């Protein structure tokens, strides 16, 4: 047992180690659309902007969940990065839209780990969730959502070109 | 009663006061450990401004408890600052390891804290010792949990020299 | 086929989503390295930071093969990406020579992949491989090899300890 | 023979003496095309510049194979500059398509030279062509193969204009 352990259940060690894989498979997500908009037959350099700031933000989550699984004492454990869910994303109302079920489950395993420290009276752990994870998630689907609807107001052709310029400005 | 108390406790109020002594008690072995280690036969001045340093927080969360008392309203009774355990503090790794102790007391101490106040639905009291003391521990724990490590690795003699060096620069 | 697509064999493409998995397998096993050295059990901040800067660049790597496959009229078709294969890497040497053995692997495959391009008469790929891959292996192979020989030299303990002062310096 | 000249195959001088004028070709192409779009009944100021850039930086590709032929040796021999293929260009989204071609007839121009001068061995005008040219062609192709799938997304009339005014910022 590490010298540093204190209040720190083996289920919450491993539900540390799930959303470390769950960050990373959203960077992998990310990292697949924002090149999938790279393509000369999609040809949305802002789309493609916004989703390389998302998965670098996503790789930025994980490593901070493996620095605090350190700072508590347990013992970081790597699983395979599945590969994302498509190939091809479509619109860039399309991306957006999966993008915001994407951070929805990342929430509600954030949600399901927090429901976990809680139930161990981890309070150190669940403030970490609060103030790092769970405030950036309802800010996240709030922006994302909000692109959602400005892209269904815009349409198709003209209007998603005018919405990249947005997200490359 | 306070013009200010709302939703506070009696039990969290004395256990604020548990705390204040607490912290007090550290302030006092760290500046122990300090004055230890610039003994003409001790002679490690790294290892002296770190515990110093170490004192100076102490002293500083403690005073912030009793900043934090009258704004709830409730009254600061201290007592007796106990002397520390000891009088000398051996080897530089002996007087981390007696530190990661003192550390994980304290931290008990307000994981108990919290536990009152929780019991006792005091959200902000919650709050403010998630903030400003739960996650100091945990940090504190694992910085010196990676001296005492490191300290292991160098070994006697010439290792604790040249750690002295890295706690002086 | 892509209104970019010019001398681009279907082997070369399918080559380069080959190295850009193996360019996402190394971020992923310095990532590794980078946290298992920030165990406080281990403590070595210096090869930490040393493996996290790896990882970065090796991500890097990544990105760039995706924006060629981009630029030639290629898909970029991503495959899981595994786990590395420890979970813990022993010393700083240790983790240097399987640094070393994994460098040799993906200069191994890029070799392999300039081969594919150059019997299909790419000219300008093999010159993309050759700036902005193959040279930079020479240079990473020549590093890490330094590093072993250096650890070797100063030994365990602290040596060790005296090394990683310097790779985060 | 030049003082100069060593490992210099005839062929390699006719060709790049053949690529020059090439060069000088699609220089005189963009040119139209500048001022076509500078025509009062087309008044795409952007499509304008975007073409009149293109025209000067091919004029620049003839004039650093002159410098090359030199280097080497080799006697420029100028040939007439064939006017371009048509007088007035259609739509931004027609122009980006000729332009599209032109780019890869020269790119497959230079692939065809790059395998004369490789024939021979000529290892250095091979780099001076890789590096010099055969990089700006698949960055250029990728570039104007972009501008295709915009103008086709953004469709005629308002959203010629619009990619007319992203040309010109
Ligand atoms: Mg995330
Ligand atoms: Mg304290
Ligand atoms: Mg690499
Ligand atoms: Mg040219």
């Amino acid at each position: 047992e590490s010298q540093c352990r204190q209040n720190y259940h083996q289920e919450s060690e491993a539900g540390i180690n799930r959303q470390i894989n769950m960050e990373l498979y959203a960077c992998y997500t990310y990292q697949s659309m924002a090149y999938y908009f790279d393509r000369d037959d999609v040809a949305l350099p802002g789309f493609s902007k916004f989703f390389k700031n998302s998965s670098d933000e996503e790789r930025e989550h994980a490593e901070k969940l493996m620095k605090y699984q350190n700072k508590r004492g347990g013992r970081v454990v790597l699983q395979d990065i599945k590969k994302p869910d498509r190939d091809e994303w479509g619109t860039g109302l399309d991306a957006m839209q999966v993008a915001l079920q994407l951070e929805k489950t990342v929430n509600q395993s954030l949600l399901d780990l927090h429901k976990v420290a809680d139930s161990h009276q981890d309070a150190q752990m669940c403030d970490f969730l609060e103030t790092h994870y769970l405030e950036e998630q309802v800010n996240a689907i709030k922006e994302i959502s909000d692109h959602i609807t400005q892209l269904k107001r815009v349409g198709s052709g003209l209007g998603e070109y005018e919405y990249d310029r947005r997200l490359d400005s």
